[PDB]
């Protein structure tokens, strides 16, 4: 109401666009909007954190990119799109009815999407994705090589052990490999993939400083807690004080006992992993405990799936741009099997059956997955598992080149077959 | 009596195959490990599981029909002469520890007789000496009358040949063929796997030597009696690892797929003479 009447005199050249704060109306402006002309207070930045990169279950975003509010949301047609504008914006920056207007037009793209760049009040600056790069944007000396040591990992919510996968893709020699699990499937996966190199504890919550100790010194600590009472987008979240969202907490005292003492200047790493559609309060704890800013790396860049994920972690150079190789799958077409084609281009994991097979819309394979995540290929296919228990083992783990972008440099510090 | 003489190394061209029930395509596999050039190789199967398989492991190489019931003499013949047939017809409609089984007349007994047809329609007319052999396979537990019946009919007596001897598995069977030199005794190679414990994965240990199928779970693992693993059981069989690992298909699905398969070095060591009658890649 209050916002609109303001917007009114924005429109009689008595208000610049850019001194209001579009999402809200406040008067508070600090920074400007990332994507489109105009202002931003610090409350819609927490908000723009929280929501712009939360999708529901049609794949299409939870929430409109402008507000990052709003009660009824228009999708978008164009392909490979997730976006959603709420009306009520619609029906000011733009002009009064063109919501309803773009309601009836059965092909329709949204103002993200289309050709044109000037749409009425609301224009987009093309150096969007780079503002919005920098917006969500003791260091230990090179070792030389004859000094340089096999690498020694504690993997803490191991999963399906990717991160030893990841290193003997690199080619780093692994003195040792211990991993926390409680799946009896996931605990399977490491042992027959790995060969038994792989020290299996149990529960984390049963790993005292002690077993840190008496386990021999550790040169990478890597993780991620589940997200499922993290993440925003279940209704019943217990976020993260309650329900298993708590197991963080186990990884930062485990984190602290494995970490070396000031003097001790042994080179030592870690990465934790989140999902981006976490709680304002719940990432600022996080972030406030980790004693670091989270870098956020979409998977989209060099994985074929739109999988943004925050990484906390101190590697070397964890800020430079994602690089893609020639042996990485770019596309979701590059992945499939022959006889059948992608929908999208990129699968989402935070249409519902992504495959046109002989004209018939087929659900994602097992395989297909894996080779899209980055994986090996039958590197789940150890035991007796159920297909529920191998979609939800490849659905929690981390994506592989990513996780080698980040384990890249640490070739420079430890020893190499 | 009809033996083929050998054919010249220049004038040999690729086989061309025809595999009823054909199940998860074993027999384009064990033809491409002996590096036998495969013009086409057409497949009857109707499970979902079994169909998948052969498309993903063979890249579409081969053309699915579906009902071997539905193939016709006319699809054999525009589908161009066949080189090697090949099939093995349901065999717990025939295996005598089922009490409920029907025999080789009733049931799925009687699926035999549609590959004894079609071989014989793809079998070359006398007067045309031109290369074509056929292997049957079924389990050796059938009834007396039943071993006799189907030794009338394929004009031959079965060769019994047990896996264990180069596949590590009690898999007892009767080969019905006219493969040339297939009495002769079986040889193991260092690539074949002879002993259960060396399929098994690290940390496991084999209670017995040799699987049986034609203690119920022979494994064991962390002072603990498990159950046999697929992969575990592929690497037994013959097959390359992750072979049936194809589609959304259950673990209960892919057992009945193993155990339904064929022993791999075994029909292996029967197709080895064919290196000196076809091209070679
Ligand atoms: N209390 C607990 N103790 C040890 N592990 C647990 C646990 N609760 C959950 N986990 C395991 O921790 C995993 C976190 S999901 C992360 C998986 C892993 N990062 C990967 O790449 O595969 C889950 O798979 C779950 O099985
Ligand atoms: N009526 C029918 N028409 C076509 N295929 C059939 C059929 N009835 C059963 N089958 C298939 O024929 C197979 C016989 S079991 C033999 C499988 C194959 N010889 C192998 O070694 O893998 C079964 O897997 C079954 O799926
Ligand atoms: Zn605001
Ligand atoms: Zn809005
Ligand atoms: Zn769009």
């Amino acid at each position: 109401r209050t916002r609109e009447r303001l917007v009114y005199e924005v429109r009689q050249k008595c208000r610049n666009i850019e001194d209001i704060c579009i999402s809200c109306g406040s008067l508070n402006v600090t920074l400007e909007h990332p994507l489109f002309v105009g202002g931003m207070c610090q409350n819609c930045k927490n908000c723009f954190l929280e929501c712009a990169y939360q999708y529901d279950d049609d794949g299409y975003q939870s929430y409109c990119t402008i507000c990052c509010g709003g009660r009824e949301v228009l999708m978008c047609g164009n392909n490979n799109c997730c976006r959603c504008f709420c009306v009520e914006c619609v029906d000011l920056l733009v002009g009064p009815g063109a919501a309803q207007a773009a309601i009836k037009e059965d092909p329709w793209n949204c103002y993200m999407c289309g050709h044109k760049g000037t749409y009425g009040l609301l224009r987009r600056r093309e150096d969007w994705p780079s503002r919005l790069q920098m917006f969500f944007a003791k260091v230990y000396p090179p070792v030389p090589a004859e000094k340089r040591k096999p690498i020694r990992v504690l993997s803490l919510f191991d999963g399906i052990a990717t991160g030893l996968l990841v290193l003997k893709d690199l080619g780093i020699q692994v003195d040792r490999y211990i991993a926390s699990e409680v799946c009896e499937d996931s605990i399977t996966v490491g042992m027959v993939r790995h060969q038994g190199k792989i020290m299996y504890v149990g529960d984390v919550r049963s790993v005292t400083q002690k077993h840190i100790q008496e386990w021999g010194p550790f040169d990478l600590v890597i993780g991620g807690s589940p997200c499922n009472d993290l993440s925003i987008v279940n209704p019943a979240r217990k976020g993260l004080y309650e329900g298993t969202g708590r197991l963080f907490f186990e990884f930062y005292r485990l984190l602290h006992d494995a970490r070396p003492k000031e003097g001790d200047d042994r080179p030592f790493f870690w990465l934790f992993e989140n999902v981006v559609a976490m709680g304002v309060s719940d990432k600022r704890d996080i972030s406030r405990f980790l004693e670091s800013n989270p870098v956020m790396i979409d998977a989209k860049e060099v994985s074929a799936a739109h999988r943004a994920r925050y990484f906390w972690g101190n590697l070397p150079g964890m800020n430079r741009p994602l690089a893609s190789t020639v042996n990485d799958k770019l596309e979701l077409q590059e992945c499939l099997e022959h006889g059948r084609i992608a929908k999208f281009s990129k699968v989402r994991t935070i249409q519902h059956f992504p495959v046109f097979m002989n004209e018939k819309e087929d659900i994602l394979w097992c395989t297909e997955m894996e080779r899209v995540f980055g994986f090996p290929v039958h590197y789940t296919d150890v035991s007796n598992m159920s297909r529920l228990a191998r979609q939800r083992l490849l659905g929690r783990s981390w994506s592989v080149p990513v996780i080698r972008h980040l384990f890249a440099p640490l070739k420079e510090y430890f020893a190499c077959v």
